[PDB]
């Protein structure tokens, strides 16, 4: 009826748990001012040291660039021994995926303020040195009407789909370019409903159209001409040739009006 988390001396009452996985979960949780926190409990006591390296990585990366953006998910402390971390962070509404599921069409202006949030936190991750490599809607928290990146895919192991993958990664079997067009497919995706190759059914068969220049990928005349020029930017198949993420932050479809 009543349990609680303790986090550096804090205890924490459980409101809910809102999310898991393989052996971590996600609470909603209050502090003793009746504050509003999630807590991301991990059982570590599978982990190998490698899985272990991985997790203080992203924990470490987390704890540091918060302080640059305020798109990234606020880390305010965390507990961590040889049988258990718990992160305090800060609580939000619904990720973006959620979201989008159970919405039959976005405000332009509500899509090109969460493509400047996504950009900002991405770019910020991107000036440190990381490039994500696994960007979908999921790693993105709406918090205050505000999207916050909540991971960035450090973590070694612990559904999940191609739909985002570029075609560089598949190729070579990858830079800061490749973020850029697993943004496209998320802005895509908020654009035209669904994601560049989403009605292909045969997964090797979406992969390699996804690989393949003679594979066209379509783009509807939509009134925001701008939009419709960023997405075919971010989803040009050639690295070299995709637009960056500073080309993107001066790009007219975020600066003007």
């Amino acid at each position: 009826a009543n349990e609680c988390i303790s986090v550096k001396g804090r205890i924490y009452s459980i409101l809910k748990q809102i999310g898991s996985g393989g052996s971590s979960k996600v609470f909603q949780v209050l502090n003793e001012k009746k504050q509003i926190y999630a807590i991301k409990y991990v059982n570590l006591e599978e982990a190998d040291n490698q899985t272990l390296d991985s997790y203080r990585n992203e924990i470490a990366y987390l704890n540091k660039l918060q302080q640059h953006s305020d798109k990234i998910i606020r880390l305010y402390d965390y507990e961590i021994t040889d049988q258990y971390i718990y992160m305090v962070m800060e609580c939000g509404n619904i990720d973006l995926n959620s979201w989008l599921k159970k919405k039959k069409s976005i405000d332009p202006w509500e899509r090109k303020s969460y493509w400047k949030n996504m950009l900002e936190a991405v770019h910020t991750i991107h000036q440190h040195g990381i490039v994500h490599s696994d960007l979908k809607p999921a790693n993105f928290l709406i918090v205050d009407g505000m999207l916050k990146l909540i991971d960035f895919g450090i973590a070694n192991q612990m559904v999940g789909t191609v739909n985002y993958m570029p075609p560089e990664a598949i190729k070579d079997m990858i830079s800061p370019k490749s973020d850029v067009w697993s943004l496209g497919c998320i802005l895509y995706y908020m654009t035209y409903g669904k994601t560049p190759f989403q009605q292909i059914i045969n997964q090797i068969s979406k992969l390699h159209a996804i690989i393949d220049p003679n594979h066209e990928i379509e783009f509807p005349d939509i009134p925001e001409k701008d939009l419709q020029d960023v997405l075919k930017c971010c989803l040009k198949r050639d690295p070299k040739q995709r637009i960056s993420i500073p080309e993107l932050l001066a790009h007219p479809y975020v600066q003007i009006q």
